[PDB]
Order: structure tokens, then C-alpha cells, then sequence
């Protein structure tokens, strides 16, 4: 399964940066006989790297999850390593994107996003696979063109389960979905940029949001939720997202470092009340 071989026999490696996880880098690199651009991801060895791995490679081949092409098992600086060979996500980060939009995003756009997160959820929670770190880093999309697809990946924390584990995931939708619809993260619906987006998205969030774990809607409620089953029927209703993070792009990475506080705290064994 892993190859034992040299990666660079079938990669010209890179030391472009496309991402940072917490098991390891992310570099680009080359298939050397297709020429195809692909991504490399270096996990120094250890139960934690073969769990992320394992997970990940699992989830290859679910829907909306970024694929593995290979993994290889080599020495690098003198220590035993994972590298995992990912499809290239060239088009980047999804609040990226929508922010590099002026053009329209509409609370349909906001609700097929949702969709697509949500049906990879729906994959890994069926599969008993939990991915408890679902965060704007994690959420790339395979190209910059209009028809891209969007995928979740990075599995250094996920883990083999337990509705806790779950119902984290269940949180991290709500947070997304709430800085989809109005640029800025929960941490109520403030006007004018929540004025006109429907009862049926500020009802989901609050259901997913819901401070009790156990009050949060499992990922099959999720996907039957109106706003996410009936996504097409979403009022075309124009939002200040991509206005409003083009405006606070200043304070986009400290958003980006408090959920993945907000995760990692949701992480620990035990925590304070
Ligand atoms: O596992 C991870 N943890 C943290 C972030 C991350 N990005 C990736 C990743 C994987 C594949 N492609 C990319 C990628 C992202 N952004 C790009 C922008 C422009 C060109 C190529 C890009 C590739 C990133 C994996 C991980």
C-alpha cells in the first residue's frame, strides 16, 4: 500500500508552500512522467502521522474530499517519514475566493457551499470518521475557475468513533455557514448584514450552534434541513459577505486563529466550565 521507494523517483519536488497542517507541510511538487502539479504533504512518523494517513485515506474517493494519489514511506534528514501525495487544489481557499469576487454571492451560493461541506460530513460521519478541525484552511477548492470543485481535507485530527466527536463537526458547519452568510464569525444575526437573509439559514445555524453538543443537529438532519435539502429553491438573495471580508481582511487571520482555538479547545479530554 505505502510505496517504500524513493518519492522523488516519481515527484519533482518543490519548495513552494501551499498549506501548513499540524502533523506537517504542505509543499507542491511535480508528477515527473504526467507533469501533472500535485501537492505533497511530509509526516515525520509516529501513531499520530499513520492515524492522519489511515483517515484521510479512507475518506479518498468520498464525495468533496480532497483525494490521495499516493503515500509514500521514505527517510528524510535521517528520520522515518509519511508523504502524503494530494491532488493540487489550485484554487485555493474557499473565503479566499469568495473574497476575490464585487460580483454577487447570493445566500444560494452560500447554501450549495454548505451542501458540498455537508455531504462530505455526511460521508466521514457514515464511516464513523470524525474530522473535528473543519476550518477555512481545510476547505480548498481544485481550481480558480468557475466550475470548481470544493473539498475538505487535512485528517491530523480526525478520529475513528461517538456523537461528541460528530457533533463537533456539526459546530464547525455552523460557524462556516454563519461567516458564509455575513463575512464575520459568531465570536446574534446583527443588521444590516443579516437584514435580509432568510429565517430558514439564521433557524440552521441556530440549531448547529446550540452551546449543548447534544442539542446540535446530527449531519442527516443537516442534509434534510430545507436550506440544505431543497439548497436550489434558496432565495438569490445578495449578501455583504465578500464586501464585508475584503473590508476586515485585516483581522481575517486572527478569525482563522480563534476557531482553531475554539476546535482545539472542543478537543481536550477535559475542560474548565
Ligand atoms: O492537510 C492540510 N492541512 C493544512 C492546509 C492544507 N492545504 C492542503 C493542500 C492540499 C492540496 N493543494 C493545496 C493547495 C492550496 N492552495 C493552492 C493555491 C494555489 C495553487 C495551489 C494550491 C494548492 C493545499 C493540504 C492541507
Amino acid at each position: 500500500e505505502p510505496k517504500k521507494y524513493a518519492v522523488t523517483d516519481d515527484y519533482q519536488l518543490s519548495k513552494q508552500v501551499l498549506g501548513l497542517g499540524v502533523n506537517g507541510k504542505v509543499l507542491e511538487c511535480f508528477h515527473r512522467r504526467t507533469g501533472q502539479k500535485c501537492a505533497l504533504k511530509l509526516l515525520y512518523d509516529s501513531p499520530k502521522a499513520r492515524q492522519e494517513v489511515d483517515h484521510h485515506w479512507q475518506a479518498s474517493g468520498g464525495p468533496h474530499i480532497v483525494c490521495i494519489l499516493d503515500v509514500y514511506e521514505n527517510m528524510h534528514h535521517g528520520k522515518r517519514c509519511l508523504l502524503i501525495i494530494m491532488e493540487c487544489m489550485e484554487g485555493g481557499e474557499l473565503f479566499s475566493r469568495i473574497q476575490e469576487r464585487d460580483q454577487a454571492f447570493t445566500e444560494r451560493e452560500a447554501a450549495e457551499i454548505m451542501r458540498d461541506i455537508g455531504t462530505a460530513i455526511q460521508f466521514l460521519h457514515s464511516h464513523n470518521i470524525a474530522h473535528r478541525d473543519v476550518k477555512p484552511e481545510n476547505l480548498l477548492y481544485t481550481s480558480k475557475e468557475k466550475d470548481a470543485v470544493l473539498k475538505l481535507t487535512d485528517f491530523g485530527f480526525a478520529k475513528e468513533t461517538e456523537k461528541y466527536d460528530k457533533s463537533c463537526d456539526m459546530w464547525s458547519l455552523g460557524v462556516i455557514m454563519y461567516i458564509l452568510l455575513c463575512g464575520f464569525p459568531p465570536f446574534g444575526f446583527p443588521n444590516p448584514e443579516w437584514s435580509e437573509v432568510s429565517e430558514d439559514a439564521k433557524q440552521l445555524i441556530r440549531l448547529l450552534l446550540k452551546t449543548d453538543p447534544t442539542e446540535r443537529l446530527t449531519i442527516t438532519q443537516f442534509m434534510n434541513h430545507p436550506w440544505i435539502n431543497q439548497s436550489m429553491v434558496v432565495p438569490q438573495t445578495p449578501l455583504h459577505t465578500a464586501r464585508v471580508l475584503q473590508e476586515d481582511k485585516d483581522h481575517w487571520d486572527e478569525v482563522k486563529e480563534e476557531m482553531t482555538s475554539a476546535l482545539a479547545t472542543m478537543r481536550v479530554d477535559y475542560d474548565q466550565v
